[PDB]
C-alpha cells in the first residue's frame, strides 16, 4: 500500500511491541510477518517464535513433567492416587497448542484495536526505504516509511555435513507441534533449549538421551551447569558426553539408525531411535533480507545486524532488535522493551536507552537453574580471584522432605566483591521456581544491594528464597557448605 | 546445677539460636524447655511453636492441599490420573509428625554437638540471677547465670465466657497432632493462624467453615486480605461473616453443638461439626515466669515484655527475645536473628542491633499472599495520599491457563512514594509461590529501590514475579488494571 510513519518487518516479541506502542503513540504502524515452514513442514501464527515455538509451549510442557513429579509426592501426603498414571502426548499438545492460538488471535486483535495494517508478507528490502514482499498465493506488494525496523528473530541451525540431518531430523520448531508422541527421542545439543526439551520429555516418560560434544550451557556459570545436567542424569536423562553425529540412515521400519563418534570412549557408535532433535544453536534471519540492497552491515561470524546504542544501524533511520541485533541477549523480554522504548524515544518524546546490563534468566530444567549477574568464575575474570567472595550453601526444599525426593543439586551461591559493604555481582539459584525467585533479586543488583543489606535482610520462612538470605558460609572460609 | 555465662529460658526458634551461637563462641549455655501441654492434652519436643506447631506442620499440610489442586491440573497436562482420588488424614499426619520429630532431634544433636546443658525443666524467677525449675517427675533444681535471656513465646487463647470452650475445643497447637480426621471443622478467627488452616483443611477435602466476627487479617493490607477471603469461599471454604460463638454443647453422638449470634443477618443461629478450632490470637507465656520475682516490667494490655533496642529489660542482664518481647513481630525468622545477634553482641564483640524494619512475610492461603513493606492505607496515613503513587495489576500464571483455573484475585499492587525516582514503600503479591516471590523484593527495599530501577529491570519471562516488574498502571490514572 502507501507508507506509514513505522514499518516493522517481523511480527513477534520485539516488533510487536515496537508498533503497539508507535500505534498507541498516534503513528500509522504496519508490520508484515511471514512464518517460513521448517524443513519438516512445520509452521505457525502470529507471535514469533516465544508464542509459537519458545517459551510458552517450552514452559508449559515442563509444568507437565513437573505435574508428573507432584502425583508422586501426592501419595507420601496422603493422596490416594492410583500410582500406575500414564500420560499421553496427544491430550498435553492439543491443550499447548489451544493456548499457543489464543495468543495467535490474541495478538491479531491487540494489532486490529490499535490500527495496524497486518501484511503476511515475508519482506526483503530493494532500497533504502522501500520493501518489497511475497504472501501465500505469492504476489508482491509495494510497502515504505520512514523508519523501518528489523524484528526478524532466528531459527534453528541444522549440522553441516551429516547426511540424515534434513531428512529425517526434527528441530525446536518442530516439537512442540508433532501430532504423535516423540517416542524414543535423542537429543544433540548442549544449549538450554536442548537440556530443557530433553528435560521434559523425561518428565513425561519418554526415554531421551543428550548428546553432548563438549561441555554443557557454555555461557552459564559453569559449576550451576554442571550441577543441572547431574540432576538430569540422576533423574532419567540418559547422557552420551563427549559424542558428535555423523550420519542418519532410516530403517524400512521407519526408525532412526543415528551413527556417532564417541570422543571419550570408544571412537563410534550407533543408535536406534524414533526422533532426533537438533539443538545446537540459532541463526539470525537476514539472508532473505537483502540487507546489502538497503545498506546495512553485519558482523560476519554472527550474521546479526551491528547496531548502535539506540538499537540503530548503518541507516540512521533503520534500526534491528531482538535475536537479530548483535550483542543483545536472546531474551524475549528484553526484545519487548527495548523494541517498546524505541517506539518511545522516536515518536514519544523519551531519551531513555534499553539496558541490557544484569538480566535475570533462568534455563527451566527438571531442576531449575535462574540467575543475575556476573558468573563465578566471570568474577574473578572482571576483579580477580583476590577481589572476590562467594557465598554458597546446599539447602533442602521443605517440600521435599515429606516426598523423600533428593535434594542433591540444590545449591545457591552469591557472588559479591570482597571488600566491605561487598556489593553482590550475581546470584545463582538451583531448585523449585527458580525464576520466581531470582526476579526480585534482579531488582537488587539493579539497585546495587550489598552483602551486608543481605544479611539484614529478614527470611521468609519457611521457603526456598529466604535460603538466599541466609547465605554466610564463604567459599574462601574452606568450611562445608551444608 | 552452678551456674552458666549464659541461661535461656525457652528452648525454641529464638532461644536455641542464642544458645547456639553463644555456645558456638566459646560461652558456657543452658537452656530449660518445658511444654505444658494444651487443654486438650497434646505436647511436643525441643524447637518452639515453629517447628512443633506453627510454620512447618502448617506449610507442609498447605502442602497437601496444593497437591489436591496439583492433581486436577494434572489430567489437563495429559496426566490420566483416575480423578475420584481420596485423601487420608492418617498417612499425611503420620509424614508431617515424623519429620516435625527429625527437628527435635535435630536440635538436641545440634546442643550436644555445641555442649549445652538441657533442662527439659519449666522455669520461674526466684531473684534476679537465679530461677527454679519443675520436671517429668516434678522436682527442683538450682539454676544461675550472669546473663538470663526470655524466649518462652506464646500460646493459642480460649474465649472468655463460652462454655464447651475449654471442654470441647482445640486449637492451632491440637490440630497438627490429631490422630484422626478433624471431619466437619468450624474455625473460629480470622488471623492467619485461622484462614491457613481451614484453608488447607478445605484442600484436603473436609467441610471446612470459617467464623469472623469482623473483618480479615486485622494488621494486613485491608485490599489483599480481601482478595484472599474473596478466593477462599470461591474455591470450597465456608463463611459465616459476622459471627460469634456463645456457647458448644456435645451431643450423645460426640458431634458439637455450635450456637452463635449472627450480627450481619438474624440474631443467633446454631450448627453441628465434627471439630471447633479456636484460632483467636496468642497471648504471651509470661503468667508462670514470676517476672515480678525478678524486677523485669511488662506492658498492662500485651503481657510482653518491654524491651529496649538491644532486646534488653528492666534489668540490664535480662532480655526477651520472640514473641514475648513487645513491638517485635512474631515471625520466626526476626527470633531466629534477634536472639542471634544478641548472641553476637554479648560475648561475640559486635555492635550491630536487630533491624525489624520491612520484614516481608507470608500468608500461606489457599492462594498465598506475600508482601513486605507498607500496606497501601499504611502508606498513606504516613505520607498522605496525595504523596503517594500505587501501581497495580490483575495477571494470570501461563500454568493457570492449561489447567483451566481461576486467575481472579491473582492481583499485584506495589506502593511508591509519587515523587520521583518514586521510592517503594510495600510490595504485595497474590498468586502461586507468594513467599518465593516476595524475598527477592525484600531485599530491594533493603537497598532503598526505586520504581524507576523498577522499570529498568527486565523480567523473567515466563514467571509470575516478572509481573511485579512489568507494572505500569497506577491506581490515581484510573485505568482498568488487567
Ligand atoms: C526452544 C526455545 C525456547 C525458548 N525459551 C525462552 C524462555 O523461556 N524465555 C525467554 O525469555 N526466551 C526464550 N526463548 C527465546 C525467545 O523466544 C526469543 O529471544 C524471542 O522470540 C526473540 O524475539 P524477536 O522479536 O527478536 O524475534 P522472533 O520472536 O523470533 O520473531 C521474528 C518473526 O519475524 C518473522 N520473519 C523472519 N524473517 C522475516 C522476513 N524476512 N520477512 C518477514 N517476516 C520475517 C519470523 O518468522 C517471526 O514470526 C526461547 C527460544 C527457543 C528457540
Ligand atoms: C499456627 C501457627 C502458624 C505459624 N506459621 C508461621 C510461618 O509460616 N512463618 C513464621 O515465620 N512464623 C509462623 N508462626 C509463628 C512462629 O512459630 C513464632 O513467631 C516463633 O515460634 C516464635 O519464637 P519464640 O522463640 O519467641 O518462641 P516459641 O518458638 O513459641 O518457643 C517458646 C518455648 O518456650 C517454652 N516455654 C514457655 N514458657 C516456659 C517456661 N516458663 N519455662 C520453660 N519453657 C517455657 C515453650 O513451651 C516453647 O517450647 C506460626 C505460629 C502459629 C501458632
Amino acid at each position: 500500500q502507501q507508507s506509514f510513519d513505522l514499518l516493522v518487518i517481523g511480527g513477534g516479541s520485539g516488533g510487536l511491541a515496537c508498533a503497539k506502542e508507535a500505534a498507541q503513540l498516534g503513528k500509522k504502524v504496519a508490520v508484515a510477518d511471514y512464518v517460513e515452514p521448517s524443513p519438516r513442514g512445520t509452521k505457525w501464527g502470529l507471535g514469533g517464535t516465544c508464542v509459537n515455538v519458545g517459551c510458552i509451549p517450552k514452559k508449559l510442557m515442563h509444568q507437565a513433567a513437573l505435574l508428573g513429579g507432584m502425583i508422586r509426592d501426592a501419595h507420601h501426603y496422603g493422596w490416594e492416587v492410583a500410582q500406575p498414571v500414564q500420560h499421553n502426548w496427544k491430550t498435553m499438545a492439543e491443550a499447548v497448542q489451544n493456548h499457543v492460538k489464543s495468543l495467535n488471535w490474541g495478538h491479531r486483535v491487540q494489532l486490529q484495536d490499535r490500527k495496524v495494517k497486518y501484511f503476511n508478507i515475508k519482506a526483503s528490502f530493494v532500497d533504502e526505504h522501500t520493501v518489497r514482499g511475497v504472501d501465500k498465493g505469492g504476489k508482491a506488494t509495494l510497502l515504505s516509511a520512514e523508519h523501518i525496523v528489523i524484528a526478524t528473530g532466528g531459527r534453528p541451525r541444522y549440522p553441516t555435513q551429516v547426511k540424515g540431518a534434513l531428512e529425517y531430523g526434527i528441530t525446536s520448531d518442530d516439537i512442540f507441534w508433532l501430532k504423535e508422541s516423540p517416542g524414543k527421542t535423542l537429543v544433540v545439543g548442549a544449549s538450554y533449549v536442548a537440556l530443557e526439551c530433553a528435560g521434559f520429555l523425561t518428565g513425561i516418560g519418554l526415554d531421551t538421551t543428550v548428546m553432548m560434544r563438549s561441555i554443557p550451557l557454555r555461557g552459564f556459570d559453569q559449576q550451576m551447569s554442571s550441577l543441572v545436567t547431574e540432576h538430569m542424569e540422576s533423574h532419567g536423562t540418559q547422557f552420551l558426553k563427549g559424542c558428535v553425529p555423523s550420519h542418519i540412515k532410516k530403517l524400512p521400519t521407519n526408525q532412526l539408525q543415528v551413527t556417532w563418534e564417541d570422543h571419550a570412549s570408544g571412537k563410534e557408535d550407533t543408535g536406534t531411535f524414533d526422533t532426533v532433535l537438533w539443538a545446537i544453536g540459532r541463526v539470525p534471519e537476514t539472508r532473505t533480507l537483502n540487507l546489502e540492497k538497503a545498506g546495512i552491515s553485519t558482523n560476519p561470524k554472527n550474521q546479526k545486524i551491528i547496531v548502535d546504542a539506540q538499537e540503530a544501524t548503518s541507516v540512521p533511520h533503520i534500526y534491528a532488535i531482538g535475536d537479530v541485533a548483535e550483542g543483545r541477549p536472546e531474551l524475549t523480554p528484553t526484545a519487548i522493551k527495548a523494541g517498546k522504548l524505541l517506539a518511545q524515544r522516536l515518536f514519544g518524546k523519551s531519551s531513555t536507552l534499553m539496558d541490557y546490563s544484569n538480566v535475570p534468566t533462568t534455563v527451566f530444567t527438571p531442576l531449575e537453574y535462574g540467575c543475575v549477574g556476573l558468573s563465578e568464575e566471570e568474577a574473578v575474570a572482571l576483579h580477580g580471584q583476590e577481589h572476590v567472595e562467594v557465598y554458597h550453601a546446599y539447602y533442602k526444599p521443605l517440600e521435599f522432605t515429606v516426598a523423600d525426593r533428593d535434594a542433591s543439586q540444590c545449591y545457591i551461591k552469591m557472588v559479591c566483591m570482597r571488600e566491605p559493604p561487598q556489593l553482590v555481582l550475581g546470584l545463582h539459584f538451583l531448585g523449585p521456581n527458580a525464576g520466581e525467585v531470582t526476579q526480585g533479586f534482579a531488582l537488587g543488583i539493579k539497585c546495587g544491594a550489598s552483602y551486608a543489606q543481605v544479611m539484614q535482610t529478614v527470611g521468609i520462612h519457611p521457603t526456598c528464597s529466604e535460603e538466599v538470605v541466609k547465605l554466610h558460609i564463604s567459599k574462601r572460609s574452606g568450611l562445608e557448605p551444608t
